[PDB]
């Protein structure tokens, strides 16, 4: 139970609209996955699975906003 950090909100947001262009704003699961692996980070892929198979609302299998919001909330 956490929040995201200003400071972090506006660094993520400005890698995002970087690489979307599309203006689609949402966007789909490969996509992140790269971005996660350019972030100096290590995050259990089999997490991922479960989130977005658990968070997938749209049954898209597509990444959005709020649904990546969400998958922080729990993931931090
Ligand atoms: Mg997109
Ligand atoms: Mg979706």
């Amino acid at each position: 139970a956490d929040i995201l950090s200003e400071e972090q909100i506006v660094d993520f947001k400005e890698a995002f609209g970087l690489f979307d262009k599309d203006g689609d704003g949402c966007i789909t699961v490969e996509e992140l996955a790269t971005v996660i692996r350019s972030l100096d980070q290590n995050p259990t892929e089999e997490e991922l699975q479960d989130m977005i198979s658990e968070v997938d609302a749209d049954g898209n299998g597509t990444i959005e906003f709020d649904e990546f919001l969400s998958l922080m909330a729990k993931k931090v």
